[PDB]
């Protein structure tokens, strides 16, 4: 017979948003299948504002988020910085100039993704895109098919480094160019409640996210 | 000066689901961009209840579904079959055998996709999985959490066949296994409305989709 016998044990909710979830939990599964091997993720993902409601619901424990967002209330923890990149299709590539100059773009030759999604706003903000003119007016649904209308030759787009480092243009014959500005990058964070008992499991959790960025 | 100046030609708006458009789309826009490189593709990706309403309101021209689903009063075509895979970490490998025998598997150890993707019902009902204790009760919400849950052990799941051959299990340690059933597959189409001037567009882009299935 036998005898009837911590912070990483357990079972996790964990909300990401689309713009993350594909490329780094990828790499976060690995690490912690190692390092915590008594760690269940059970994965969310879902748009931020919905994962905030979830997470403010109870329906969550914790969120990858990029930051900044709304979250008021929350307790949020910054981990890295996911840098962004300009892509366009190599047929492309010799009718646009680098460095970019954003005035020196077709109208319309800028895709984003719907404001859903905040990759739109922290691009935009953070690689200075002020001419709204430059921005088509068909928005894009899913990284994915952003991407594939930019190596159908249609315009160019921001897309975020975590996405290229995990092989999202393979195949699509794009080039690869650096955006304007000083901070072309997003934050990445980890978003919990405060009355939430498992800080000590969300930072050792925040500790192995930074070391993946 | 110079003098001022057919089915291939133009914008088409095209939907397509979670669990094809990141895959098959790559290979068509790449095609597309040589045999027919004055066709400009305006993508959206979205589940099937709410593509087929934008098809019958006129917010798109064509979709890529799989197939059967529910399509009243629409045209389609089917043009390939994409077949299902079973996945499981190679840390569980051993706990698991082959051929695999669901009765075999512990209770809430599959897991699957909100029903608003049709993956789920295709899968379960291609692959024969009757017994309904066997999934878990969490469901997940996009094609790779589900594999991020089944990369860390929790459980296995069916993969569709284009989903492994574009890399989706790459550097997560899996396993593909065969399914149970002689037909563990599902069907891929096209679906447009019958009022459409474009049927021969159509049947063309569905000639180009049939030889990359
Ligand atoms: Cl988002
Ligand atoms: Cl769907």
């Amino acid at each position: 017979g036998a005898m009837e016998l911590d912070s990483m044990q357990g079972q996790l909710k964990l909300g990401c948003i689309p713009t993350i979830a594909p490329f780094l939990l990828c790499d976060l599964v690995q690490e912690i299948n190692q390092r915590f091997p008594q760690l269940n993720l059970l994965l969310r993902e879902d748009t931020t504002t919905n994962l905030l409601t979830a997470l403010r619901h109870g329906e969550l424990d914790v969120l990858i988020l990029a930051l900044p967002v709304e979250i008021d209330g929350m307790e949020s923890r910054v981990v890295g910085q996911d840098p962004f990149k300009m892509v366009i299709s190599r047929h492309q590539a010799g009718a646009i100039k680098v460095p970019i100059k954003y005035d020196d773009l077709p109208d319309e030759s800028v895709f984003l993704l719907e404001k859903e999604h905040c990759l739109t706003e922290h691009a935009v903000s953070a690689c200075k895109l002020t001419d709204k003119e430059k921005i088509n007016p068909f928005s894009a649904t899913s990284l994915h098919t952003l991407v594939q209308m930019v190596a159908n030759g249609l315009g160019t787009t921001f897309i975020p480094q975590m996405a290229i480092d995990h092989g999202l243009l393979d195949n699509q014959n794009l080039v690869v160019i650096e955006p304007p500005g000083q901070q072309a990058y997003r934050d990445i964070g980890l978003v919990w409640r405060p009355s939430s008992s498992r800080s000590k499991t969300f930072n050792q959790l925040a500790e192995v996210v930074s070391e993946l960025l």
